[PDB]
């Protein structure tokens, strides 16, 4: 038993990080087989930060003017190309540990571990969620860009985020491996500002669950709801819309408790009103947001 | 800026892990040079845990009654030995992966990461605290007996931790690399519980230190304090005594922030008398004590 924030086991990754330098810049790169992807913000200068035009920078460049360094080997760069927002630098090796790997897109309310590296080298590992604003609650220092988040599920490595930027609220934003943004960011200085943020409401469900699971029954009650007066609900919190799919979901959590997703709202309803009252839930005082169905059934018996 | 807990990686010691049958027993254990280490327990049947002899069911066995697997990879063990509660395997082959290890012994109140072990496969990371009442509060399965904890320095894994059971309130305990218990438990089925925990000091106010860093600010106040005046209220809180090589060891965070620990006393004096006054404090309702000094030092500079 016990229940805990969990991040995926980082070795796999580990052996892809490099660092890579263009003018006075060095960031983080990623190197699968020959190639290593990193942010095209690499090839920035001072004034090419409100309105680069990147297409004009980049076709100035010789792969001479990238020095990528792989612990203490400088691999040779022999292509270079863009795609999106990401920049693709072709080497002359391969990366003998490769792992078995997938580039992936991922919806707000999915769950994914970061390796947080500096210089090439990484520094620790930890859980984020996609938040519905389309940012992650990070902790990026300068020298992070070009850091990666991960699933891993069955010896397979799902590659889903890449870092390129903190926002002023001190919130973080990038793009996946194709290079394209999550939410409507773009890299530029220019003033740029997150959406008011909500609650994964179907994810603190699945951790009401997990609290059953292991022991705890204290904030259940004897009452259910529709589907529409619970959302009427818990929008007034600025919680998201629970939808049918959501519901769907939270079937196997249901039957293996058996109390309906519906009693479970209900439950939801009466904590948003009343608070804990001095108690916990699995070492909590808030309501937990970033563990997904599927990372319950995965951490539980 | 942002702030996590975070785990270091794990690859290091993800390439360390194997499995071990003795009977019908499974579990994990730790191949470094060439010697395999796991929890002595492993020899035992269901009716051996009530009341054990190891000595005697040890001298009846042979290194044939042990199998251990190393990917899809048989070791041959060719020896074997006890030290304290810890089995010794001695294998015909030396780890190619061995990194730059010692075996360490930690105190109450610091930090490490553990990774989480199913049939010899890691399956996931977290950071714990070593408990003022010597227990771990992790989330574990059955089979995940063997998993490890460790700190990295520079190159060089410190290994603390090898787990060995679970405790009727959910919390967990285990042994050093050479086998001696954290706390008063022993290695059988018998009634066993833990002591009355206690909140550690030192690292909620390293906690408060990280707030401030991060543009959390609102809990603070004009005022300052006295180690004694402050223990007082400690003591009645079920807090540990701060000491004077507490105070020091925050001097790093006092200089950074413009706050001396005995003014963040103040702050913390109220909190726990008055209470958080509704807020929380880098996304928590509860003031927490899982991170210490130079876990925030590291992460924010
Ligand atoms: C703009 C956005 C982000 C960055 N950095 C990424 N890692 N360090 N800095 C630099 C300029
Ligand atoms: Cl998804
Ligand atoms: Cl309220």
């Amino acid at each position: 038993s016990g229940f805990r924030k969990m991040a995926f086991p980082s070795g796999k990754v580990e052996g892809c990080m490099v660092q890579v330098t263009c003018g006075t810049t060095t960031l983080n790169g990623l190197w699968l087989d020959d190639v290593v992807y990193c942010p095209r913000h690499v090839i920035c200068t001072s004034e090419d930060m409100l309105n680069p035009n990147y297409e004009d920078l980049l076709i100035r460049k010789s792969n001479h003017n990238f020095l990528v360094q792989a612990g203490n080997v400088q691999l040779r760069v022999i292509g270079h190309s863009m795609q999106n927002c990401v920049l693709k630098l072709k080497v002359d090796t391969a990366n003998p540990k490769t792992p078995k790997y997938k580039f992936v897109r991922i919806q707000p309310g999915q769950t994914f571990s970061v390796l947080a590296c500096y210089n090439g080298s990484p520094s620790g590992v930890y859980q984020c969620a996609m938040r519905p604003n389309f940012t992650i609650k990070g902790s990026f220092l300068n020298g992070s860009c070009g850091s990666v988040g991960f699933n891993i599920d069955y010896d397979c490595v799902s590659f889903c985020y890449m870092h390129h930027m903190e926002l002023p609220t001190g919130v973080h934003a990038g793009t996946d491996l194709e290079g394209n943004f999550y939410g409507p960011f773009v890299d530029r200085q220019t003033a740029q500002a997150a959406g008011t943020d909500t609650t994964i409401t179907v994810n603190v469900l699945a951790w009401l669950y997990a609290a059953v699971i292991n022991g705890d029954r204290w904030f259940l009650n004897r009452f259910t709801t529709t589907l529409n007066d619970f959302n009427l609900v818990a929008m007034k919190y600025n919680y998201e819309p629970l939808t049918q799919d959501h519901v769907d979901i939270l079937g196997p959590l249901s039957a293996q408790t058996g109390i309906a997703v519906l009693d479970m709202c209900a439950s939801l309803k009466e904590l948003l009103q009343n608070g804990m009252n001095g108690r916990t839930i699995l070492g909590s005082a808030l309501l937990e947001d970033e563990f997904t169905p599927f990372d319950v059934v995965r951490q539980c018996s």
